[PDB]
């Protein structure tokens, strides 16, 4: 029994302000209008098989929010509104942005939660005065619920898209819902994150959370007992957009064709925001973890020793400020064939990095949401097909094969209005 | 039922003496002896989930003929031995030949039904003298009879492994047997391939028919009309190895993620006999058209507009003789992502075209003696994932997507012991 | 003694409403006027050191003609203004043409002397109505005379930047000033080009040729002895923008380190006005031609055959709809080192092309203007630097290291006014 | 007056068992028995054009040793003879080493002056036992004396041509001879390299000495006195052998054609026994350092402000088992031409390290053998070509334009015999 998509839907976004934010914010607007097409997006333009083999878009199949009943707004460290940080970002050509301005100039950001130490490179002003870790919760749900009544909302999404945060690693306070609660009255500076706060903030007000960075944030038990406790659903981590897409269907390629790979070299040159975030080798780690994890599991080294017994794999991100939003990836694959003879695939993609992941985060929202008024809830492995590393429980694998992730995607859609797939090949 | 893999298969190819075939015949001898491993082979190597969950080899799955059964023999217009052609090849080390080069010796091309007309740039003369098509037919039917009780093998399938011949439209004489055996005894060399002649002889013989470059051959309704009256199974065409198998991997990937294309350029190089073919633009259009075919069905224009509505399709091939056997390709691919933003992949992909095209030619031979033994004949669309064209009837339309056509090769293969995928993820 | 450059210089353009003859029109009027650079020019921003071994801009060396002392008019067979045809090609943004909208709309093309047989895939209908070749030189001569006296200069320029004629060989026609003329007047299509009807009317009136395509016109025995005969400057041929400038690089490099070289393929792809024409094979071959030429006497075969005894030299153009005027080149060279060891060098040049081009055709007509001024005739050595396929007599071999190239630029400038080098490092 | 190249010449290599020493030492004993060609030697096969236009070889303008006359020998931390050392590097096919086995197997290493915190990642064995920098000083002479003797050499030259030291700065100790000894003797293993040491006993030898790495040596205040005072040259610093060699061709193509440069990216990848090294960021730091240093003086940002004047340059360099020696370069080159309008240059160089490098080392020796036989000491200003970071006092700037380095070698050589270019163009 799925609820359907009445009244509008509150889209708050952690780092409104930003990148990946804006161009989903101006995309999303100008789409609504007929003024652009939401190219990229699952949810406005996918299509599936259905059990009568019939062809119908996802958007016709179940009830998601139309783009119309859409509200923005969310938090930033810099006050400028969504019109002064799309011109700043400059992913956007002015003639769009112009076509939306008087919304988009409409759109404030609330000030953040935010800890210094966790994104040291940013210096914003537009941030809360804040005792603790828990006043920060305490102050985040204020917040939801001032932009819920003030908005006419009857629901909320919650969508991480602020910046890559320092690495932590899993520790004792993360390891049950007391313990998380008790870290953040303590101030626990080190092992809760400002995300995390976020997190709690959006499940303790009924409202998904997506986690779009590559943070420690919601891949951690105690999160997982609350969302589950709350009957919400909790998806990530990290849009899947451009360098990690495509090492998503190359490693599935060699896969299917049985051929050998001896290395996979991937670097990348980046100007943006984004990038100077980066340029701290700390939040690079984060991205570096995330990036490096998605060949292992298809290759299975253990069961295919003689083609995948012993890949070299490394990952490297450069700031580099003449590319700007448009990260450029280079790669080199080092693989072989019959009678173990070695080959070479350079892959030179130039991307626009917020064009990529703005439709992604769009589709994790709407996806997110009609998770929840499906009866959904913890963690949603049927989004994986959005992220470079999958969420999951310490009893379950991440799948990384795009294409068996989109058959994850087609199933989860197809089980939720009680349908099979027509046949094995749809 | 399937008939059991006993006794010796007779694998009589076309062009014994080329690249593609003596790297397979060179690696098959080795991994039957453990000097070498079958990479790339799916026969060999892949694994499939059953329907109670368990994992096994393809080939504990289905009886296959064993590598140490198998007896190569063939045609050419070059004299050599199997040692000498690979040694002229030089697609593989020395140290590779000398491990099998006693067999390799024993393994002679009978001489070719050829033409030169159909392969200008090929000056070879172990030609029969055949005053006709029909007479071509017949002495070819009697090469593959001599061979057969020489080598004491209870089945044959033929593989053409040879060059690239002139493009020829599909005509009248093609419509019907009854027609193009008329031509075949009219002697019209216009319309009546050689290729058509191997084709012929080899479904009389009831010998399976693998069609390996991309000649109108096997594709006509004649052939689909004699294959269906001899109950033997046709496989085609062109091998997918290389530069074709990435563009139906990435093609997928746009598809799967609803980016939009707006262009794709494809350039080559290459210094093989091979190259040295196809530098005459008339066997170049035979590949081109063959290479073009691949991304109309997987964008599908007509439904999707507003990505795929206006793709500029280009294939270019250059003979350039530094590169020998190692063919190297060079990708150009223009895409849009949201709001119609565009980007660019480049893909440089430094072949070893026969080690890549290998495997193949072994699993299509592997494959389609399998298939007669399961009863099947006619057009071998199970086998689509092989091959850059995959054969059909004017009322199927080709699949092209690579991991589409990995579950179309699985699921004929459960069909033939009377399974079911254990799930739709497998 | 170097006349002075007083008074306007008329800077007539064959293909006046061109993508390059555009971009150097619009750049020339901003630059002037402060709102742009004129970044590439030698003519505007080059420095040399004189033999006292004070460093001067060249401009301050030799009297050229002042930026606002040009002039701008010509021929097209499209009659849009330089404003319309600008917006056509869309080389520039809007913003760039806009500051110059006025001086650009006044810019308007006379009709051409074309013959539809020499550039079939152009269907522009601006073109004079003309019986003879003979016709032809009158009108075009007059023409010359009329915008001269309308716009009150002192001295011409005639600069041919119009699309690239099809092949044609050297013939007994072009091999004297009384042939050439006998065969205007004959009407002979097929020898003279139109090309060859602009540069005897610039010649004939005083006024300096330069052949920026890689058309045959001026490098003939007919034209060294007509521009001989009048004293007038004749320079040439084919602008040396991108591919081939890279290429006159990379080939000293080799050639300075003593690396041997086996073989040099070069691809492009572009979408312009320009790769319409070179799609016809006929047109291709002109540029072809030009393209191959500039490796031989770098190399020198004859002396280093065991460097570059056999180079196997390709050359391909593709027309390619998606790129526009930004020609996209990839290189692959295949090099060796000691003891003959090789290695690979690729290059991806994303080029602008008439962003490359357009200083190069200001640098050619404001050298020429001062070439006539310093009494210079005949064919001009010194201009090499600019051209793919520097013009010679059977006497002389072309020069095409660019760096060379760049020397005798300086050498020419220091001479004229009786200046040596200070140092040969200079 | 130069010196004649009388006797048996001793080449002394630091690192005699690496990749680069075996590879020059494999190369030189094959190319003077005919075996293969010394190609990338200017030394070897390099032609100039002499002052009455004559083109003669240098190697027969001025008085070199002859291959045959040069006996081997060297350091290493490994004892493994030149043969085992050569298999080990996997830069030469064993039929290679084996023409010339036979006298690679004699050539063995002498315990080396070695301190592990300089090179961490190296653990050999054949290292003397050595009470102070000092102690390893008068042990090296020891060395060099007995070698001479042994081998019946005339004259010496020793080559550092082994691992790559830490990053250390220039300090007090590096001030002055005095202070340096002080420093050696009081053993300050912080501010005294071991290549110091083999520098100083090559001084002290009468050996011209030359550094092939990118450490901190001869480029002291220090050893400027030593050698002046001795007679002997020093050269260094760093072969330029593949990716910056590239580098200070297509800067000068920039300026060549005042063309902008906003931004150069370098990434490399190799996994050779340098590779290891380098692995370490210390000993990255040391190489960075030297890359980075190659493209200010080109450029002349604080000239040309409009051009140069905000270049980003960054250098990487990955460690990447895959590649072994055969070091792969990716660069991105963001440049902008007329009007401001941005471009794009990438370059892949597939090296093959070692075989580039090992005709530098040769002419490096050569030429300075040839130095101090003619009389020349101190910095050898004309060897900048060879080098990366080429020596200079505290009163010089480094040239790193490859072809004005070309030049500068020419005129030494010339003035060596007191000549002068035929003509400003040779
Ligand atoms: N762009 C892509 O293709 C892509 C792909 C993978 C993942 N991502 C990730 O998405 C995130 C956003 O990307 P972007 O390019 O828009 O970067 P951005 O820096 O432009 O946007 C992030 C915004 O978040 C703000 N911010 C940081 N910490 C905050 C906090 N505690 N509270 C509120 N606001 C905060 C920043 O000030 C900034 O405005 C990053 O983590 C990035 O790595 C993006
Ligand atoms: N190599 C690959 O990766 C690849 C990819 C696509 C398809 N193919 C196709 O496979 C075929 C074989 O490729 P290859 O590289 O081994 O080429 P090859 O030139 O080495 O071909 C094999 C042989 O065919 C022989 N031959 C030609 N016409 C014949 C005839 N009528 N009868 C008998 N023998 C004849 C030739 O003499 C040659 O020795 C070609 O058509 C090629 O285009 C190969
Ligand atoms: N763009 C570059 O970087 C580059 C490099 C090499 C050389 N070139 C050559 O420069 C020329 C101009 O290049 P473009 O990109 O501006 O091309 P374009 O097609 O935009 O050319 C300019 C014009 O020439 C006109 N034209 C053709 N024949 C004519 C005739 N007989 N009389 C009068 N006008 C005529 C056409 O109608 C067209 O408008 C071409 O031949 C091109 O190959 C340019
Ligand atoms: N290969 C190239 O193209 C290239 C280019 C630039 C510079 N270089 C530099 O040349 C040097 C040698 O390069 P390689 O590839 O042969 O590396 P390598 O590691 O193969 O060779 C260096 C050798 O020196 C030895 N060694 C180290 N410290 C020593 C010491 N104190 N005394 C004696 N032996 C010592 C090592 O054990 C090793 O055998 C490195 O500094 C490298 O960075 C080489
Ligand atoms: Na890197």
């Amino acid at each position: 029994e799925i609820k359907p998509a009445t009244g509008r839907l509150g889209v708050l976004v952690v780092g409104v302000g930003g990148a990946v934010a804006t161009t989903m914010i101006v995309g999303t607007l100008a789409s609504r209008k007929g003024l652009a097409k939401p190219i990229g997006s699952i949810t406005q333009l996918a299509t599936m098989r259905m059990e009568n083999n019939e062809e119908k878009l996802i958007k016709d199949v179940v009830p998601l929010t139309d783009l119309n009943d859409i509200v923005f707004g969310g938090w930033d460290i810099f006050p400028d509104n969504a019109y002064e940080a799309a011109m700043y970002a400059e992913v956007l050509k002015e003639k769009d942005l112009n076509g939306v301005k008087d919304e988009l100039e409409a759109i404030k950001p609330m000030p953040a939660a935010f800890d210094h130490n966790w994104a040291k490179r940013l210096n914003g002003t537009h941030i809360k005065k804040a005792a603790t870790r828990w006043e920060m919760v305490e102050q985040l749900r204020q917040d939801i619920r001032d932009f819920k009544a003030a908005n006419n909302c009857e629901r909320v999404v919650v969508l991480w898209a602020a910046s890559t945060e320092i690495y932590i690693p899993l520790s004792d306070e993360h390891m049950s819902l007391a313990a998380l609660e008790k870290a953040m009255k303590d101030n626990n500076t080190e092992v809760i994150s400002p995300s995390m706060c976020y997190a709690y903030a959006a499940i303790a007000e009924d409202a998904p959370f997506v986690m779009g960075a590559p943070n420690l944030c919601v891949d951690t038990p105690a999160m997982w007992e609350f969302s589950k406790q709350k009957n919400v659903p909790i998806s990530g981590k990290d849009f899947k957009s451009g360098q990690t897409l495509m090492k998503t269907v190359l490693a599935p390629m060699f896969k299917t064709r049985m051929l050998g790979v001896n290395g996979w070299f991937s670097t990348n040159i980046l100007g943006n925001r984004d990038g100077e975030v980066l340029d701290d080798p700390d939040n690079f780690k984060t991205k570096e973890v995330s990036k490096l994890s998605v060949i292992d599991t298809i290759f299975e080294p253990e069961k295919y020793p003689d083609l995948y017994g012993d890949v070299y794999h490394k990952v490297r991100i450069n700031y580099y400020p003449p590319r700007k939003d448009n990260k450029e990836a280079w790669d080199n694959i080092d693989i072989f064939g019959w009678m173990g003879y070695p080959m070479e695939i350079k892959v030179n993609f130039l991307c626009r990095d917020s064009i990529l992941a703005a439709p992604i985060a769009l589709d994790l929202v709407l996806f997110s949401d009609l998770a929840m008024r499906a009866g959904m809830c913890g963690i949603q492995t049927w989004l994986s097909f959005f992220c470079k590393s999958p969420m999951h429980d310490f009893e379950h694998q991440p799948e990384h094969d795009l294409f068996t992730q989109w058959r994850m995607v087609k199933q989860t859609l197809r089980n939720m209005i009680g349908e099979k797939e027509p046949d094995y090949l749809a």
